[PDB]
C-alpha cells in the first residue's frame, strides 16, 4: 500500500505520483482487488504528477480501463497535459472514446452527472 486508494462518497479516488516501477504493478493489483470487492459508484484516477508517461504506465491504464468497462464501473482519467495525451494515444489508449476530466473535482462531478441522468 504505497499509492493511496481513497473512497469518497462511494467513489474510488486515486492520484498517481512519480515513482522511483514495480510499485505500479503493485498499485494496479491493489486497485483491481479493491474495485472488485466492495461495490463503488465509480473510479477517478489522476495522473497530473507524471512529467512523462511510460509504456508501462500506459499498459496499466489500458488494463484498468478495460476491466472497469467489464465491471460496469464508470471511470474517468484526469490531469492529462497535451504532451501526455499525445503519448498515451500513440501507445494505444483511446482518449477520445473515454471519460477524461481536468482534475479530481471535474472528474468526480463528471461521474455524478452521468449517473444522475
Amino acid at each position: 500500500s504505497r499509492v493511496p486508494i481513497l473512497k469518497v462518497d462511494d467513489y474510488w479516488v486515486v492520484a498517481i505520483e512519480e515513482t522511483l516501477d514495480q510499485s505500479v504493478i503493485q498499485f494496479k493489483e491493489e486497485l483491481l482487488h479493491n474495485i472488485t470487492g466492495v461495490a463503488g459508484k465509480g473510479l477517478v484516477i489522476d495522473i497530473s504528477a507524471l512529467e512523462v508517461v511510460d509504456e508501462f504506465v500506459t499498459r496499466v491504464l489500458i488494463e484498468i480501463s478495460r476491466l472497469a468497462e467489464l465491471l460496469g464501473l464508470p471511470f474517468v482519467l484526469t490531469g492529462i497535459k497535451p504532451a501526455v495525451a499525445i503519448t498515451l494515444t500513440e501507445m494505444g489508449l483511446d482518449l477520445r472514446g473515454m471519460a477524461t476530466a481536468l482534475n479530481l473535482q471535474k472528474g468526480l462531478d463528471k461521474l455524478k452527472n452521468l449517473a444522475r441522468m
